[PDB]
């Protein structure tokens, strides 16, 4: 595979083999009072600052130089320029990759097949702006003349997670917007418990699907339409309550949707990179189009940082390189994302798709199987909740787990004269400090002596109180979680994922790994009907089906 | 460490090194038509069946025999008896471990320090039952005479995740109950956005904390009380709107809650095993005490299954042992929990605490450091949501990831004549089938040719379309997700976690690993006040603090 043959990767591996044991964070900070200055970035966006503090990582200046040289050798800059120039870097599908065009606020031309995409991007943005104004102002009325109070996004995967994450994160910016709901699961619970809380006269459904043929989304859409028509009766009323994020005019019109309420996007918009497109309509309806434009502007700011900053000071690049170090040298399977912000409670889940569906790959550009690890398992929960759930294992288990800790300096809810946010910040800071410093046997012994423990009780408890430390983290601190700053943060991680994929020589922008499950599910569906025993699969699948059929009519 | 020195563990390791390359699931199923019958367990709880199908695991009869021999050699059954008998198996804290007493519907005595705990367990349950009836019927009035419409649980960790997971999972059973809200984060967003939606006249706050000193919970509770008194003014109205769940009668009274409003629990109830106790009050208020009693009864059934079933047929033991195989022989860091049930959307998050805080440990009972892996990282989202987020990596990444797939046969919402649930079931079945079978080069090439790909295009795309398969799963299928069945399933995983901890020789029931972060936060808190530079820590902590102080003033 390309990475394993790269001379700069081999140099990194040799250094790791020879020097792993000198990487102790306590000793590194004790020997370099300037370590924070050397291993951190501060970004002024003009709409808030971002501090990316990567100094609590198991790195030295030589490691960082070797990592930057790996990015150079692996062609990160040339690949970045191909993306931004509209070249077909999604090579298995033969497609451009242009989520950066969706937020290209400068309107500099970006050509695909010799034709600028920016007029089409802006035409859809203009359509979104108009529609948002009409819905939010009460100009758009339902079939009985009432204004829209609830917007229901129906979609799966990329059509769901991004809009949900963003409307959750930007909830304070939604005064004057309708409530938003997200239905994604095919499990009938999801639509059924949603519809039970809604009034058909005042509900607007957004059906998010390029093809308008996606099974789960279209089944949910058909269930919603049947519920709506049970109240409204008139098929012509559907066009007041259903819009589409799609390009299938024929199917959208067949569904009962006015084709002037189809909001288009393009094949170079990957679903897991799509919240910046028409797929973000529910964001713009909830927080307003002006705030949606701020979100796009933040992403655009970070796109420029990624383009113009030397690799050695380029935030997405450094985040990516640190991840390569832990994955391909230390062997860490996972990466935890730990935002100390309840509004960001769905941020880790969003990057589960963005990161894992992008880089959970094993075939390289040349068709050759990787002989190294690729993308990690991403997971996490907001702090301080996660601190009371699973940090026991991060501190005192047997796993090395790189963690990104994120927090805004300024809270959206400065209640109690700032007391809650003060405590939140103190925990944010203390947890990374604790992971780095640990607590030695001698330190824990002193504490036990002071508590008045007998010699026997002390020796018995002492090892359990030791924290080995040396557990690395990134801390990402930003002035305030505004629409613009959220866009910059999401884009930062998008480009991190991109850089990692280039280094691994995989395609971050396809997803062939989803096909086999879809094919097998289509074969099983018809076999579940009827009482006949199924014998057409392996013995486990058959046994499971036959148990399902037996238990179907158990009271 | 004990596990590493165990001869049965060594035999398991030796077999793995010699035979690992022969474990291919296609070939195993092709060679043994009875594989599903030999590698599955059916339980009839009398309140639904549970099929634990472990046949899509990289195991043979000999592996399972060696694993059961390991459980015997590590003393699993004797340790189980110590737990059920009230012995102080939480040995670093000198405590009994008796969540099984909280749901002991049989009322057989369980002694701690020579006294049966069941009378006090049942006294608190009776108090819960009477309180729930009064609140739900409207007999309990707020300070202006109105009935309670909203119950707000304030707690974090073990005082939050269980009650939240269960009330989410049992939402169909909450007709006639008040709305429930969970406030847990110290982040002021959490309480602020909740209080903005509530009327003080009709809201009941439940302050849940084992010691009643958790900083987050008491701060949130004080903020709620301040908001409530801004409307009510009169301090005696607090007794109509605030109750406590705790072990610390003194700290609850110091907070100013009426002693008759305290629902007690005990030191031998771990927080992450506490939903079965007074901590479950918000469950009982939302779905009714009768449904809470069914939840307890389900757990009690599974406790008895775990206690009375020979190891080779014992569901939590087998799940535990399959996990040991993947963790200590294959080296898998993680365990994915994938319920195909939207109501179970917080089940994996609950077992992040239950599993990782229990078994994320590194010191053994003798004080020796482990020289082997312990607890895995648990993660997951419900199907089919997770399927469209991260299954790409499970199918075609570079990681081996044991997955538990769970589903009820019968849906709570059989809409469209069962169409949605038919599709959900088909995906549940197809995903584990796909993970097992994969798709070979030869098979993928045939598909590309039939689709009419040119030779150039076929050869370019072909490797990307291959699925290596051999990815193991458990499938756990149960009749319906009722209160009883949820109780049984949660207890099953509690006992899995217990068995693994005994095998690893660690204490599943302490949590000394949370102390250092708490101590360091208490030191940083006063340093954040005022404008002075901080220089007292390592350079990173100092630099982060100083950036916070700089940007605290910034006008965006």
């Amino acid at each position: 595979a390309a990475l394993t043959r790269d001379p700069q990767f081999q140099k990194l591996q040799q250094w790791y083999r020879e020097h792993r044991s000198e990487l102790n964070l306590r000793r590194l900070f004790d020997a370099n009072k300037d370590r924070f200055n050397h291993f951190s970035l501060t970004l002024n966006t003009n709409h808030g600052h971002i501090l990316v503090d990567y100094s609590k990582n198991l790195v030295t200046e030589d490691v960082m130089r070797m990592l930057v040289d790996l990015a150079k050798s692996r062609g990160v800059e040339a690949a970045r320029e191909r993306m931004f120039n509209g070249e077909k870097i999604n090579y298995t599908e033969g497609r451009a990759v242009l989520h950066v065009a969706l937020r290209n606020r400068s309107n500099t031309p970006i050509l695909v097949d010799g034709k600028d995409v920016m007029p089409e991007v802006n035409k859809v943005l203009d359509k979104m702006k108009s529609f948002c104004q009409r819905v939010r102002s009460g100009d758009w009325k339902g079939y009985t003349g009432k204004t829209i109070t609830d917007v229901i996004n129906i979609g799966i995967g990329g059509s769901d997670l991004g809009p949900l994450m963003v409307t959750e994160a930007l909830k304070p910016y939604s005064s004057g917007g309708p409530r938003v709901w997200y239905v994604s699961n095919i499990d009938g619970t999801h639509i059924a418990k949603t519809l039970a809380q809604l009034n058909p006269e005042s509900s607007l459904f957004i059906i998010a699907s390029k093809t308008f043929t996606t099974q789960e989304t279209i089944t949910n859409a058909e269930t919603a339409k049947e519920w709506f028509l049970q109240a409204a009766k008139d098929p012509s009323a559907v066009a007041k309550h259903f819009v589409a994020l799609s390009t299938n005019t024929t199917k959208v019109k067949e569904f009962g949707i006015d084709p002037q309420n189809m909001f288009e996007f393009w094949d170079w918009v990957g679903g897991r990179y799509s919240l910046w497109s028409a797929i973000g309509l529910s964001i713009a309806l909830h927080v307003g189009f002006d705030n949606f434009e701020q979100l796009l502007s933040g992403a655009h700011w970070m796109d420029q940082h990624f383009r113009t900053t030397p690799l050695e000071k380029n935030a997405p690049v450094l985040l990516a390189l640190l991840g390569i170090w832990y994955i391909n040298c230390f062997g860490c399977e996972t990466h935890a994302m730990l935002p100390y912000d309840q509004y960001l409670h769905r941020f880790a889940a969003y990057f589960q798709q963005g990161d894992m569906e992008s880089n959970g790959k094993y075939i390289t550009k040349s068709g050759t199987r990787v002989d190294h690890q690729t993308g990690p398992i991403v997971w996490g929960e907001p702090g301080t909740n996660g601190q009371h759930a699973f940090y026991q294992l991060i501190h005192q288990g047997t796993k090395m787990i790189p963690c990104d800790f994120l927090i805004p300096v300024q809270t959206q809810h400065p209640i109690r004269k700032g007391l809650h946010h003060k405590i939140l910040l103190a925990n944010f800071l203390a947890q990374t400090e604790a992971l780095m410093r640990g607590k030695s046997t001698e330190e824990a012994r002193k504490e036990l002596q002071a508590a008045g423990k007998s010699p026997e009780d002390l020796e018995r408890l002492l090892p359990h109180k030791v924290f080995e430390g040396n557990r690395p983290t990134n801390s990402i601190v930003f002035t305030k979680l505004t629409p613009f700053m959220l866009g910059a943060l999401v884009a930062m991680y998008e480009h991190k994922i991109f850089v990692q994929g280039i280094i691994w020589d995989i395609n971050s922008f396809d997803q062939w790994g989803v096909e086999l499950g879809k094919q097998l599910a289509k074969k099983i569906e018809p076999e579940l009907d009827g009482s006949a025993q199924v014998t057409s699969h392996d013995a486990s699948t058959n046994g499971l089906i036959n148990f399902i059929k037996q238990q179907r009519e158990a009271r």
